[PDB]
């Protein structure tokens, strides 16, 4: 019912979803990033945006193509709505993809973020971004199958030992 | 039952293991692997070897420090039985534990094939290789929650597209 409605309740999810831990959010697997990038829905959407939340050395290290790396909630808000990215066709629409390394935490909580600002700048349903998803297993999951569609095609882990430094200075 | 005991039925495996795809073998998380490898089972175990059943390419964008690449059976073989790595000690235990990136396929059969070759040139319960494990999850798993045990400490996935002939001669 009202499941499938996004934001501003006026329709329903365009993607196909599949099974993920937070239940207020919705989830797309490997293959469904794959057909979003290779046009399969160019006619509907408009735009679309990939969000890597995880921090600089692991997007540095090898990302998604195109993804745009917005670890902090300052830089998210600044990128994302201080100039609201609006359709060149208000009949198409503009979606949001959060992902980090695993998904797990940082991907879904910039998301719930957003999503609070999004409703504090406008007029209850309205959302400059009401269709939003969690790319289900991050990075760790997307690399493996779809290496072609990264870069630089490879992979850096948060945990990565030469980026200690970095990771709690970013912490 | 006889399911807890080793290849030759005199003793009960060693580590610790979790559910796997497969029942006929035992599983290894990647935490018990690290165990190993810093030496919390030195008194018991004399020797492990950590056969990388992924191809060369894949390998050799990193695999699991100490581990060696045997990615066709002859060269298991030839490796594993024309010298059989014997104990330094007879109260001493030489375990082997097999993976290729998800440890779903390629390991798993490379374990089967090492296990018919022992009974082969064995008086029925002995065994050259009695105690053997599948890594859990394989190089996947593992990079990314211990990147400092990998070497090069990077992953190229068997998909990367800048090995598709490799693949397809490997093939």
């Amino acid at each position: 019912g009202i499941l499938e409605l996004i934001g501003d309740y006026s329709k329903a999810f365009l993607l196909q979803t599949v099974d993920g831990k937070h239940q207020d959010l919705k989830y797309i697997s490997p293959e469904t990033m794959v057909a979003l990038l290779t046009g399969k829905f160019s006619n509907i959407v408009d735009k679309f945006v990939i969000v890597d939340c995880r921090y600089p050395y692991e997007y540095e290290g090898g990302h998604i193509k195109t993804a745009v790396n917005l670890p902090l909630e300052r830089d998210a808000e600044s990128f994302l709505l201080k100039s609201p990215i609006a359709p060149c066709s208000l009949d198409k629409r503009v979606i949001l993809i959060f992902h980090c390394e695993f998904s797990s935490e940082r991907g879904p909580r910039m998301c719930r973020f957003i999503r609070e600002r999004d409703r504090a700048v406008n007029d209850y349903p309205s959302l400059y971004y009401p269709e939003m998803y969690i790319l289900k297993g991050g990075y760790k999951e997307f690399f493996p199958q779809h290496p072609n569609f990264c870069e630089p095609q490879d992979y850096r882990p948060m945990n990565h030992e030469a980026f200690k430094d970095e990771l709690k200075t970013f912490r």
